[PDB]
């Protein structure tokens, strides 16, 4: 079997992308944001604080006959960017796409962060990382595709995000017309439950490509290009008037200035970012500063290809029993 399911991001800067999906009998449609760093499938839902709750749809296993509460398990997590959220654990009817697993762990939170109460339009997080990563206690649950993978055609999904507009995440099958040129594969290293991979370098604009490892992890659910300070570094000195900001958090840059291409090796092969993904627009309301899509990792401790790089490619998640990455130019 296949799926098939439209992500579209939830503002005019590409901050995240929401993707539907089908829980429970009948069906509850929720937008859930796909990420393929944690391994967590949770949804605000009636048993979340309704303080913290702002314009969120909730999902009520009250009134989808599947559901099936899971005695006495619990689940907590926390992100990367310090959000966190927790809550007890339903099994249930998932369908993305047209793909449907039965008793797939779905994680009630009964309480969740502030940064997702004031995010109105993602209704919760479908982790996509390896199982391991599974906050679930005291028995570890697995994910969505862990679940899909053997009745999947093949044991994949690729993601195909949209600069500013609309795109796609398939399950199970390679869309050989999405993509131009030859998918190159790498090596995916599972030591840490990410979807870890090594770069072979990069290039700023029309500059030489410079030959150097850079570990890091695939993950659509982070926004920014995080890299190595000497990287970074050599990206903003390309462009004038570019400082990094104790106060803003970061570099920021003259929003009058054109920005210049970065692009990262995979294997022999070369993805370029276009310099329009990485202005991530005016710093607040009204201002001349502007905030840089790439940004140093050096307080993050990895590196991570966010939505940045991972939009300007067509990415295959290859969840064969020894997992590969590819990518492809689009
Ligand atoms: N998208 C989930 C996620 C969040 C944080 C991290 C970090 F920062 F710990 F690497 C990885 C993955
Ligand atoms: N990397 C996972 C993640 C995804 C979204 C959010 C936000 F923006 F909704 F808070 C936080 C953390």
């Amino acid at each position: 079997s296949t799926g098939s399911a439209t992500t579209t991001p939830i503002d005019s800067l590409d901050d995240a992308y929401i993707t539907p999906v089908q829980i429970g009998t009948p069906a509850q449609t929720l937008n859930l944001d796909f990420d393929t760093g944690s391994s967590d499938l949770w949804v605000f839902s009636s048993e979340t604080t309704a303080s913290e709750v702002d314009g969120q749809t909730i999902y009520t296993p009250s009134k989808s006959t599947t559901a099936k509460l899971l005695s006495g398990a619990t689940w907590s997590i926390s992100y990367g960017d310090g959000s966190s959220s927790s809550g007890d654990v339903y099994t249930d009817t998932v369908s993305v796409g047209g793909l449907t697993v039965t008793g797939q762990a779905v994680e009630s939170a009964k309480k969740v962060s502030s940064s997702f109460t004031e995010d109105s339009t993602i209704d919760g997080l479908l982790g996509l990382a390896f199982s391991t990563l599974n906050t679930v206690s005291p028995t570890q649950q697995k994910t969505f595709f862990d679940n899909a993978k053997a009745s999947l055609d093949s044991p994949v999904f690729t993601a195909d995000l949209g600069y500013h507009a609309p795109g796609t995440y398939n399950f199970g099958f390679i869309d050989t017309t999405a993509y131009t040129g030859s998918i190159t594969y790498t090596a995916v290293s599972t030591k840490q439950g990410f979807w870890e991979w090594t770069s072979t370098g990069y290039a700023v604009g029309s500059g030489t490509f410079k030959s150097t490892s850079i570990d890091g992890i695939a993950d659509t659910g982070t926004t920014l290009l995080y890299l190595p300070a000497t990287v970074v570094s050599a990206y903003w000195a390309q462009v004038s008037g570019a400082k990094s900001s104790s106060s803003v958090g970061g570099y920021v840059f003259p929003c009058s200035a054109t920005l210049p291409s970065f692009t990262f090796g995979v294997g022999s092969a070369r993805i370029v970012i276009p310099g329009d993904y990485i202005d991530f627009g005016p710093i607040s309301t009204g201002s001349s500063s502007c905030f840089g899509g790439i940004q140093s990792s050096a307080g993050i401790g990895i590196n991570i290809f966010g939505d940045v790089a991972l939009k300007a490619a067509f990415v295959v998640f290859n969840g064969a029993t020894t997992p590969t990455l590819g990518f492809a130019s689009k």
